[PDB]
C-alpha cells in the first residue's frame, strides 16, 4: 500500500524532503537547507509511478497536497513559505534539531556492519553514535575501531596468506629464469606481523576520521540496551551513565570458542591473538576444521611451520564435500598434517612463553581417537578454531523482550526488525544469515536507507559467494552437489565438471591435474545453474562476476554462449562439456 | 522450415543415424557401429519438438517413416535389418567409407580455428584432413604445430608476462618478510625461453597425438584452393599433388607486417622471432601501439631491458581511450620511455648479429616527428608491431570466386559460409569478426557440428571481452565510453567509476589510486551495462565472470543486488556508486 509506506516514512525519518526534480520551489528549499549544512532525505514524487497517489496521503499529515513539505521527526514542518520564514529568522537550525531523544540512532557494535549502517544514515539527518568496545582475550590481547575483519579477521588472515603464496613465487621464479634460490631464503614472522599490524593500524584511524567527517559520535565504551530507548554505556574510567535513542542498531558480532577442557584457555591461542603474535608460533596444532582452521594451518606451513590439524569429524561442514576433499588433499601434500576422528582433553604447560625474548612456550597435548586409541605429542603452539558465538547475555538486558534462538542469536524479519519494533540486528548476530563482511555492510546500509530516506529495497541473502583461502583456493556459490540432489533428487541433476592446469604452473612444473571446476545444474529447469565450484588460484577474482549471473538466473546454455578470455583459467567455465553421469574423466 | 533443414542435414552428414532414445532396434544399430568403430551423428527424434514432423520427411529420403535411419554422404543405407545384413557379410566397411571426394572435409590452415574444427567433424564420421605449413620468417625462424596463440602468440607472450610479473612478486616478498635482496637478483632470458619453448614442443606433440587419435589425417603441406572442390598441396620435398573434398574451411590466419623503409626486413625483427629468440634483445626499440606492442615492451621493461615504444598516433586504437592512457601511464611509470607522434625512415646497421658471443647488433633508427623534428638513435633490436594482415593470394585463386574485402579478409554470412556454397572462412581471415583464439575456436567447433551433425547453432561474435596483457592488465567487455556516447548520446549515458587498492599492494607499499574501474550504462535501458572496464591485477580473471552477466543483458542493478567476495578486487564492481556527471572524486 502507498499510505502504509508513507506513514512508516514519515514516522521514521529525522529530515526529510518530499520534491518533484521540475519544481523552483523545491529546488529553492534544497539551497536554503544546504548552506544551511542541514542534511536531509528526498523523495522525488515525479520518478515514482505513485507519486499523485503520495501527494493526497500527505494530506493527511499537512492539510495541503503540493509539493514541497518538509518534515522532522513525524511531523510536518511547512511547505516553502514556512521553511523559508524559519530560516530568514534563525529559526530554522532550532526546528530540525528538536528531538525527544539524544539520538536519532544508535548502533551498538563498530564493526563491519555497525560502521557501514551509522555512516549511512547520518547522510540523510540522523543524528547518530556508534558504540564500540573490545573485550580482551584471556592473554590480554586488545585492538582499535572496526570489527572482527579489520583486525583480527579477513584483513590480517589474507595478508598472511598472501606472504604464504609469495613462497611458491620465489620457487616459480627460479623456472622463469631468475637468479635466486629458495633453498637460501628463509621467513621471519616478526617482519611480516609489523607489517600488517602497521596496515590495520591505518584503518582504525581512518575509521575514527570517517565518523568525525559525516557528524556521526564515537564512543569507546561498552553499551548494554536496558530498555527500548535506553543504552547504558559504561567508560574507559569505568563511568556509567544512559543516553537514549529512537532507533537502535545490535551490531555486536561474535568470538571464538573454546572446548571444555583443562587448560585450553590458559595455555592455548585463537585467531583473535595469533594475527597480533610477536613470536612466531613454531610446531604447531590447530584444533577444528573451519576455514578459519584450513586457512591458517595452510598459511603456517607455508611460512616454515610444522603444522598438525586435528580433525572431529570432516573437514568444512556445510560445504560441498568433494570440494572440501579435494582442499584438504592438496594441504597434506604441501605440508599439513592431519590427525582424523580425533578430540583433544588436556593441554599440560611444559614451559612459559618467553615474552622477552619472543619465543613460544611447549605444550603437551592429550587426546583420543574415535576408535578409543591415544593422542599425546608435543606442540609449541595450539590454537583453537572450534567455533564462534554472540555473547548477547552482556549486550542485551532480558527484559526488553528482544528474542533470541538457540544458539543465542535475533530472530529477525526480513528487514532486519527484532522482536521489539523499534530494534533492529545485522552482521554475525543476525539468525539464519551467511556470516560475511560484504552481507553486513550490505544489510547495514541498506537499512539505514528504509529507516531514514524512505527506501524498500531488501537485503538478498540467496547465493551469496564466497571464497576459502586455503592454499589452493576454493569459491564458491550456490548449492553444493549433495544439498541440489536431495532437494530435486539425482535423477533431476546433471552435473559438468573439469581438471585444469594454469598456464603459469606449466613453465613452474606444479601438479596437471588438481585444479577442478564444476557446474550443478537442473534438468528440469533449463539446465538452471544451482552451484558453481572452483579450486584453484585466483578463486575468489574467478567466483565474482558468476554470482551476478547467478543471481539473474543463469543456465548452461547462457555458459556456453558466452566466449572465453584466452588465457586465463575461469575461461574453463565458458567450454565445460564432461557430464558425471558419463563416466568420462574430467582429466587435461 | 523443418523439411529444408533435414534436406540441408542429409545432403552434408557423412555418416548420421536418426534414432529415437527409448528403442531397442536403434539401440542394436547403436552397438554394432560402435563395435565396428565407425563414428557417426544422432539425431534422437523423441527429444526434439518437431520430431514427429520429421519423421515424415524422412520418407522423402528413405520411403519409411520409422527409426532407426541410417544415412552415409546423402544416401539411405537402411534400417535395422539391413545394417545387420551389411556387417554380417562384412559389407559395411566399405559402403561406410564410400565417397566421391578423397575427404569429407578438408582444413588449410592448422591453429587455433583449424584444428578445433577438424578434430569436431572427425568425431561425426567426417573423414578429415587438416594441412598446416609455417613459411619462415626473414631471418628463418620456423615453428610447429597448433598456429599463431601455441607458437608465437597468446601461449609464450603471457608465460614471458609472468616472468616479469615475478621481479614484482620478488620485491613484494621482502616487505611481507622474506629473506632475499631483489637488489642483488637479475633474470637470465636464455633460461626462460628455453622453458618457454619445452612448454610449446608438449603442444606441438599433443596436437599431432590428437589427430592420430581422431583418426584426423596430418599433412605437414602448403594448401592452394584451384577449385571449388581441389586442393593443390605442396610438400616438403617440392612434390606437387591435388586432393579434393567436400566441404572446405579456410582457416589461414595472418602474419605481421612490416614497414616500406630501407632495413626493415633486413635488420628488424617481429613477435614472430621474439619468442625464441636465442639472445636478450638488450636496448630495444618497438615501433607500434598495439596491444602486441605494449604487452611486448612492458615484459622487456620488467625483464631488465632499456625500452622505448615509438607510437604514431595514440595508444590502443580501438580500445577506450582513457583506459588506453591509464595503461600507457602506468608502464611509463614503470620504466619504459614513448617516442609520440613519430614514425620511422630508415633502419641502418652497425653491427651484425653476433652468433659467436650469443649477444644482439646494433642498429641506427632514423625517424620524424609529426611537427618534422627529426628522431636518431641506436638500439640493439628493433621489433616491428606495426598490425597484421592474411596474404590470401597464396592461398586462394581468384578464379575459385571467394569473395575479399578491402584489406583481403573473406566476406562470409553469419554461418561463416563465403561466396562459394561448399567453402567456409573462421578465424582471424573471417572478415570483421573479433580476432581473438576463443573466437576462432568456437567458430569451427560450431560449424563441424553444423555441417556433419545437423545443429543449427550459430557462433555469437558480440559482447566478446578481451585482456590486454600488459604489466598493469586491461580487461573489458562491451563498449567504450566514447562509442557508447556516439551511438546513444551523451545525456542518454551514465558512467559509474572507482579507484581502487588491492590488498597485496598495501604491505608492499605499491600505489594507492592507479587501478581503476567504470560500467557505462543506458540510462532509457533500465540503466543496462554496456560496458565494463578495468585496470588492475588478474584482470581476465575478473572480467570473465561478468561476460556471462552482460551476453544476459544485465543491468546497474543486477550489479547492485550482488553481494561481494572480500577481500578482492573484483567486489568493487559490486557497490560502485560514483557517476562522472557529479563530479565526486573516484579515488578511495
Ligand atoms: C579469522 C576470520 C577470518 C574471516 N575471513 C573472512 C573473509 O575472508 N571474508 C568474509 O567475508 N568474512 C570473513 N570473516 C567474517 C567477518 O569477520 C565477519 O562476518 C564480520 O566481521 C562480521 O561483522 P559484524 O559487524 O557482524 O561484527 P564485528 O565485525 O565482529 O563487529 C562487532 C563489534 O562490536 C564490538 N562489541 C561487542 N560487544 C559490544 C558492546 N557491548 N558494546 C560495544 N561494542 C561491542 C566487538 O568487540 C566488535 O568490535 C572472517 C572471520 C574470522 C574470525
Ligand atoms: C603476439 C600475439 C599475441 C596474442 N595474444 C592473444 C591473447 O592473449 N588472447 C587471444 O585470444 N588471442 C591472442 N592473439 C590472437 C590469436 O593468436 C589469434 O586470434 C589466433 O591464433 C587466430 O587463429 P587462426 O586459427 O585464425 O589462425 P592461426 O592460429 O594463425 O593458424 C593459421 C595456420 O595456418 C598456416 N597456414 C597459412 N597459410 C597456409 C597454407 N597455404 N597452407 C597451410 N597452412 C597454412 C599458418 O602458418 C598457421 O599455422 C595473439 C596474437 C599475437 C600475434
Ligand atoms: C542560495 C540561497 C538560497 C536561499 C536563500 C534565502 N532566501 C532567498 O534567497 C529568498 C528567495 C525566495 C524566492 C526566491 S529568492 C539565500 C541563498
Ligand atoms: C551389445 C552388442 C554389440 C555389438 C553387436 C554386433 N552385432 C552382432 O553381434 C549381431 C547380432 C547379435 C544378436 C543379434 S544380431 C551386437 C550387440
Amino acid at each position: 500500500g502507498t499510505s502504509q509506506w508513507l506513514r512508516k516514512t514519515v514516522d521514521s525519518a529525522a529530515v526529510i524532503l518530499f520534491s518533484k526534480t521540475t519544481c523552483p520551489y523545491c529546488k529553492k528549499v534544497k539551497d536554503v537547507l544546504a548552506e544551511a549544512k542541514i542534511k536531509h532525505a528526498t523523495i522525488e514524487l515525479d520518478q515514482l509511478s505513485n507519486g499523485s497517489a503520495i501527494q493526497k496521503c500527505l494530506a493527511s499529515f499537512s492539510k495541503i497536497e503540493t509539493v514541497p513539505q518538509m518534515f522532522v521527526r513525524g511531523k510536518f514542518i511547512g511547505d516553502s513559505q514556512t521553511v523559508l520564514k524559519y530560516y530568514s529568522n534563525d529559526e530554522l537550525a532550532g526546528i530540525v534539531n528538536e528531538s525527544k531523544y539524544d539520538y536519532d540512532l544508535i548502533v551498538i557494535g563498530g564493526g563491519s556492519g555497525g560502521l557501514a549502517a551509522g555512516k549511512e544514515a547520518a547522510k540523510y539527518g540522523a543524528k547518530t553514535a556508534v558504540l564500540d568496545y573490545v573485550e580482551p582475550t584471556p592473554i590480554g590481547t586488545t585492538w582499535g575501531l572496526g570489527g572482527t575483519c579489520v583486525n583480527v579477521g579477513c584483513i590480517p588472515k589474507k595478508l598472511m596468506h598472501q606472504a604464504g603464496l609469495l613462497s611458491h613465487a620465489l620457487e616459480d621464479a627460479e623456472h622463469f629464469g631468475w637468479s635466486l634460490d629458495r633453498s637460501k631464503i628463509s621467513h621471519n614472522w616478526s617482519t611480516m606481523v609489523e607489517g600488517v599490524q602497521s596496515h590495520i593500524g591505518s584503518l582504525n584511524w581512518g575509521y575514527k576520521v570517517a565518523l568525525r567527517d559525516n557528524q556521526v559520535t564515537y564512543l569507546n565504551a561498552k553499551g548494554r540496551l536496558i530498555s527500548p530507548h535506553e543504552v547504558q554505556i559504561t567508560d574507559k574510567n569505568q563511568k556509567v551513565s544512559t543516553i537514549t535513542g529512537n532507533k537502535i542498531i545490535l551490531a555486536t558480532g561474535e568470538r571464538p570458542k573454546y572446548p571444555e577442557i583443562p587448560g585450553a584457555v590458559e595455555y592455548g591461542i585463537t585467531s583473535d591473538d595469533l594475527f597480533s603474535l610477536p613470536y612466531f608460533p613454531g610446531k604447531t596444532l590447530v584444533i577444528g576444521a573451519s576455514y578459519v582452521a584450513l586457512e591458517c594451518a595452510g598459511f603456517l606451513a607455508s611460512l616454515g611451520g610444522d603444522v598438525t590439524v586435528m580433525v572431529r569429524s570432516i573437514l568444512l561442514r556445510g560445504f560441498d564435500q568433494q570440494m572440501a576433499e579435494k582442499v584438504g588433499d592438496y594441504m597434506e601434500n604441501h605440508g599439513v598434517k592431519f590427525a582424523k576422528l580425533c578430540v583433544p582433553d588436556e593441554i599440560k604447560q611444559l614451559k612459559v612463553v618467553d615474552t622477552e625474548n619472543n619465543k613460544p612456550g611447549l605444550l603437551l597435548v592429550k587426546g583420543h581417537y574415535t576408535d578409543g586409541k591415544k593422542f599425546e605429542e608435543e606442540f609449541e603452539t595450539v590454537i583453537f578454531a572450534v567455533g564462534r558465538e554472540p555473547q548477547l547475555s552482556k549486550v542485551l538486558c532480558e527484559t526488553v523482550g528482544v528474542k533470541l534462538d538457540k544458539n543465542g542469536r535475533v530472530v529477525c524479519t526480513d528487514d532486519e526488525q527484532t522482536t521489539v519494533s523499534n530494534v533492529y540486528a545485522i552482521g554475525d548476530i543476525n539468525a539464519g544469515k551467511p556470516q560475511l563482511t560484504p552481507v553486513a555492510i550490505q544489510a547495514g546500509r541498506y537499512l539505514a536507507r528504509r529507516l531514514f530516506a524512505g527506501a524498500t529495497e531488501l537485503t538478498d541473502y540467496s547465493n551469496v559467494a564466497t571464497t576459502v583461502f586455503t592454499p589452493l583456493e576454493y569459491g564458491a556459490c550456490g548449492l553444493s552437489e549433495e544439498d541440489a540432489i536431495e532437494k530435486y533428487g539425482d535423477k533431476d541433476i546433471e552435473v559438468y565438471h573439469s581438471n585444469f592446469k594454469p598456464l603459469e604452473w606449466t613453465v613452474a612444473h606444479r601438479e596437471d591435474n588438481v585444479c577442478y571446476m564444476k557446474l550443478v545444474c537442473r534438468k528440469s529447469d533449463n539446465m538452471r545453474v544451482l552451484g558453481l565450484h572452483v579450486l584453484g588460484p585466483n578463486a575468489g577474482e574467478i567466483t565474482q562476476g558468476y554470482a551476478v549471473a547467478i543471481k539473474m538466473g543463469a543456465t548452461k546454455a547462457d555458459f556456453d554462449r558466452t566466449i572465453g578470455i584466452h588465457p586465463t583459467c575461469s575461461e574453463t567455465f565458458t567450454t565445460l562439456h564432461v557430464t558425471k553421469k558419463s563416466g568420462v574423466s574430467p582429466i587435461v
